[PDB]
DNA sequence: CACCACGTGGT
DNA sequence: ACCACGTGGTG
């Protein structure tokens, strides 16, 4: 935009605050939507640091409920 | 004092910010859709929590093809 | 000592 | 598009 090339310094900082506001709440979104898709705290509290690492302890964990999950197929699977 | 009192609450706080960026860390090397690749700390939120979901749905089906071959054996 | 958001300055 | 710092305030 010309308007934007030839704008106020008023202008500029104002939209640079706005636009870092803007990062900020999409963030604050995405912990609030990693927060309730992590069973361990579905929908209470939590600093942005443990939503972060049980997170990574879910994934963790999921992935050794799935190796159990695998094997019990395999051998139901032997056994039909 | 209370120049040194001001030094503390920003050390405890840089403290802060070094324990979330190496939480984002392990969590990108966590979820196979952000190995490797170069990623906002938005994306990582935003894979992760994609990942999570996914997780949840699949390990769930694997257990009804057990509770399945569990009524079928 | 944890927590958090903001404005700002730096690529 | 994104990031890290110092800050002032809360429990």
């Amino acid at each position: 935009n010309d308007d934007i090339e030839v704008e106020s310094d008023a202008d500029k900082r104002a939209h640079h605050n706005a636009l870092e506001r803007k990062r900020r709440d999409h963030i604050k979104d995405s912990f609030h939507s990693l927060r309730d898709s992590v069973p361990s705290l579905q929908g209470e509290k939590a600093s942005r640091a443990q939503i972060l690492d049980k997170a990574t302890e879910y994934i963790q964990y999921m992935r050794r409920k799935n190796h159990t999950h695998q094997q019990d197929i395999d051998d139901l699977k032997r056994q039909n």
